[PDB]
């Protein structure tokens, strides 16, 4: 059978990889955070390596053909396993080029999207500044990768939208109660 796909959008700092990490651990999916694919190129010393980073800290969104080629391999090494990828698509190139390279490998279900205000991601970001050691992390790439959702990804959205494909959630709200929703949502769609 082919994997079922679940697309996770959102803003920076929305909650998206802390609640992929509780379907993975209550559902077993495999999490596939695009922007951590694309940082493991570069820590493994490509020849993207220069690009992506520059790209990360400016946060505009890298060339279709490094991050589709990323998420389709680990794709075709997990046969049998359904897929939570994550912070993808963030424009239209995004998605033609999933569109054109997994179609009929993969059944794309809904985009599951985490609503939640800019000053709220704000604060979150600054806090995991202190620890992540993440060159994105600070208030003029934060700024940076509002402006970039707000002109493309939200586009990405709306286009899903139109075809009834989004479920949104609510996420300015404690941990436990956004993942109570979610857990909800992933038992009512059979999973
Ligand atoms: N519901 C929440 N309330 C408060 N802190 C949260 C919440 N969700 C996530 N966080 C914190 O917000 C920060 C961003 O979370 P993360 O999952 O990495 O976001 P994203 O992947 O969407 O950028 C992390 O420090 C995380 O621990
Ligand atoms: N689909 C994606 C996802 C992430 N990115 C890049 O990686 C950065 C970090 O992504 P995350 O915020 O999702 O961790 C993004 O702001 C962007 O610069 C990308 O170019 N294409
Ligand atoms: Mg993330």
């Amino acid at each position: 059978s082919k994997p079922n796909v679940v697309f996770v959008l959102g803003g920076p700092g929305s909650g998206k990889g802390t609640q992929c990490a509780n379907i993975v651990r209550d559902f077993g999916w495999v999490h596939l955070s695009a922007g951590d694919l694309l940082r493991q190129e570069q820590q493994s010393g490509s020849k993207d390596g220069e690009m992506i980073a520059t790209m990360i800290k400016n946060g505009e969104i890298v060339p279709s053909i490094v991050t589709v080629k990323l998420l389709k391999n680990a794709i075709d090494a997990n046969q049998g396993k359904n897929f939570l990828v994550d912070g993808f698509p963030r424009n239209e190139e995004n998605n033609n080029s999933w569109e054109e390279n997994m179609k009929d490998f993969v059944d794309t279900k809904f985009v599951l999207f985490f609503d939640c205000p800019e000053e709220v991601m704000t604060q979150r970001l600054l806090k995991r500044g202190e620890s992540s050691g993440r060159s994105d992390d600070n208030i003029e790439s934060i700024k940076k990768r509002f402006n970039t959702f707000n002109v493309q990804t939200k586009l990405v959205i709306d286009h899903y939208n139109k075809f009834d494909k989004v479920k949104i959630i609510p996420a300015n709200r404690d941990v436990n109660e956004v993942y109570n929703d979610v857990e909800n949502l992933f038992k009512s769609m059979g999973f």
